[PDB]
């Protein structure tokens, strides 16, 4: 359980990277 | 099982990063 | 415990990637 | 075994990110 | 212990990605 | 052991991402 919860924290952080990359794409378009 | 399922959630989030990066490439080309 | 703590260190490093990507977006906009 | 196989799926997804970043580099150069 | 040490190697590699992204930001600004 | 070896494969792939990001920085400079 404790290991699985820490791994889920990694998944959440990776999703934050994906959103930041989408921000870059929008800045390039603009 | 519980840990393996959480690791698979990380793999899915990483694929979302890959798609966001492809969106940057398309914005550069456009 | 020790494995979970190492995984949390990965999560923190991933958040640092997200902030660096945000800096790229601001540089492109500027 | 099952945890190791899930971790290998993460490794493959990370390689797909690397290729997408290479596409950005080619788009910038072009 | 062996698994925790390998996870710490991932954290170090992620920090190397963060620095490479900062180099992109500097190149854009320059 | 088997889990640790799979985690080391992830670290190697993350380093490949860092190198690809450096390629982007060089393309921007050029």
């Amino acid at each position: 359980g404790e290991v699985a919860q820490a791994v889920k924290e990694v998944a959440k952080a990776v999703k934050e990277v994906a959103w930041a990359v989408k921000e870059v794409a929008q800045a390039v378009k603009g």
